[PDB]
């Protein structure tokens, strides 16, 4: 099966935690684990004015989801919804909507916020545009202590806290989260699709 | 795989999803589908006077839903949420909720309005609860064309147009969908428990 | 202008919530503010057997909800939703609802919580159902805090009680709710 | 007081709707009402090989958002989401978050369709992000009809334009807002 971490960001944060899912997700036998980001929309010199990370990732092109059994998507709270360039990209895909491309196929997201709040609606917003594509939408819930690589609220999806000035970076506790997440999603996606 | 519809009904539109619902999954060879109604929490007195209607479907207990590899809940639209009698049993699962006795297993939900406003709403906080049990959620998505059985706007779950004074019944286009989505949910649920 | 707090607790937190919005909006001149409850719908054996905090604030009728200027709305999160006993009571503004009632009216929320997650839908969710009434919704802003409305964190088992923090950060909601009241009603 | 009508369009609908909602709100005595768009993020090639009708309202920065008292926010549903280019307008207001600018302040939405579904959950996911600034949220109620905001369906096809009836419900929403707007600040 072919598991695909899309992602979105800004500073760095959901880059950590994609990462993360794809460690988590290249766990399961079977599962060949791909990470893709979305355009960056802002020019460049205005990307770099603000501080903007750069990254290794390849470009995603809307085309290509319909390649995958799995997508994980990641992106930053953007007051309660996903950022703009999430919201861009996934305009784009109309045609694979018209198709049904993505039907049946598994969705997951993951999330970074500064200071918390907005985190719930980002996800559940996500979800609605999964839907339209008919996705399957796995949610995280409460899962089995034993199954998280460290032992230690966030039911919709993995979530890190960026901190009010930015400067915080993952834990291992929130990246345990984010690993369990593509190792879970990954191993449906094996299930259903060998 | 077992596959439950749980459906909470007044004047009877949901009950007649329900068995619509329930037709699709029966198609699945390999599910056995059972439908249960929640409590109603209305004295007897007050529902008839309202007009209420009798029910043949036995009375789910909120700790059997345990026995399912799959519960496709419906319920009618009260203000954009679910109603306040599945609002008041899914409150008595916190002990299932506890167990993780729900993780990972399927979910799905159809609805019934009025007049259609709400009925997004309703689905979708609907499945804010089911995540927080962990499980997967199967929205319909548009699916194709000639998978349903009556050839002819609703991604989230399959609904009904009860009317403005209640007397309109499900029309066959929407029993289509209920049927397509049981039947949908329950291939789901064979494929991955057998 | 006259502000209803409009709670459910079943172990006390909103309860204490609704105390301390009440107060905030008392600060306002020309607020009359008034705290009541929905009914319990669990018999009391179960609420008992549950170790339920026996309630004893006036209980509100659905069909009172109409002499307010303002309702304030307070409800545990359960799995992301308000509570079963708050959507009993929501069910039952039907009348309320086919005669326009509600509308216009202002509504603001608050919320308790475990550490769980899910106190930010359970706000948005309530809303839904406010919009139906075409009651005007007020945010708190930047004024677990959430610019949805005020709330706690009770703990995974409980036992925590709200903080300083979050009780001022209900009072405020009080009193910012009741001074729009007053802006828009006398 | 001041109601801006900021709206995002790719084919037209929208950019209709807003009309209508202006000239609503231009019947309130007492009410300045002006309609901008947001940016088209797409160049311009590839609007137009996309079918786009070129949106010739004044295009507003982020920042003059804070000279209103009312916004009344217009935009296509998206999958169930605002479309792509008001949620790169929106990110672009984190200067006047900072600064509690819109803090208070009325908002309302309007939203354009196929026959689908999702515009509940557009209008609802801009609700929130209203909510992220402390504005105070104005859905319609029972004055494709959602409580929520005013909307039209545009067809499979995008074909259909507005119906009459459409447009008198966008009317009020604008009128009722704008209502609200001179009772709050005159
Ligand atoms: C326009 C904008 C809006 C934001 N909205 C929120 C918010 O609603 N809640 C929050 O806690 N943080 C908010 N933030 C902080 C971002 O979520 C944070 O920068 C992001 O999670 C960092 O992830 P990244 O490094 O992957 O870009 C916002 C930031 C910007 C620029
Ligand atoms: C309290 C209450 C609230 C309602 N809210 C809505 C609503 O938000 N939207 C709508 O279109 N219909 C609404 N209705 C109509 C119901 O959705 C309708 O009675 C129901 O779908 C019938 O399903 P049933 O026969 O299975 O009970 C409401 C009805 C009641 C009693
Ligand atoms: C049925 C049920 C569901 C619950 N769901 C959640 C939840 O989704 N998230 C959370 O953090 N806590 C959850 N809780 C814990 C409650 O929110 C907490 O006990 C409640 O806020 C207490 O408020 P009260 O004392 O006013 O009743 C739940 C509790 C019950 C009984
Ligand atoms: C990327 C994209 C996604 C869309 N998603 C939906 C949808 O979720 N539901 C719907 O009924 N129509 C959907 N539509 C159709 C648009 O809502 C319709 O063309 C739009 O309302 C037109 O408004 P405008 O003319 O102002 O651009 C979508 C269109 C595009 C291009
Ligand atoms: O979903 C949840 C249920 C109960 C609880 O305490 C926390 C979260
Ligand atoms: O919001 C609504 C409530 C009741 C009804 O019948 C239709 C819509
Ligand atoms: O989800 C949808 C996408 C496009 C459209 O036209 C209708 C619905
Ligand atoms: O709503 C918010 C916007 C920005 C930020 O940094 C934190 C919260």
């Amino acid at each position: 099966a072919k598991v695909l971490v899309l992602y979105y960001s800004m500073y760095g944060h959901i880059e950590t935690m994609a990462r993360a899912v794809a460690e988590g997700a290249s766990k399961v036998d079977g599962a060949e684990v791909v990470v893709k980001r979305v355009p960056e929309t802002m020019p460049p010199q205005l990307f770099e004015k603000a501080g903007g990370k750069t990254q290794t990732a390849p470009v995603a092109t809307p085309q290509e989801l319909a390649d995958y059994d799995a997508i994980i998507f990641g992106t930053p709270t953007r007051f309660g919804n996903m950022s703009g360039q999430m919201r861009t990209f996934l305009d784009q895909t109309g045609g694979l909507w018209a198709s049904g491309a993505l039907y049946g196929k598994l969705a997951s997201v993951f999330s970074s916020t500064g200071t918390g709040g907005g985190q719930e609606q980002t996800i559940t917003s996500t979800w609605t545009t999964l839907a339209h594509h008919g996705m399957v939408i796995v949610p995280i819930g409460y899962a089995a202590q034993e199954l998280f690589d460290v032992s230690q609220g966030t039911p919709y999806g993995a979530t890190t806290i960026a901190g009010g000035d930015g400067s915080r970076q993952p834990s291992q506790e929130e990246l345990s989260i984010a690993r369990y997440q593509g190792e879970y999603v990954a191993g449906l996606a094996v299930k259903l699709n060998g």
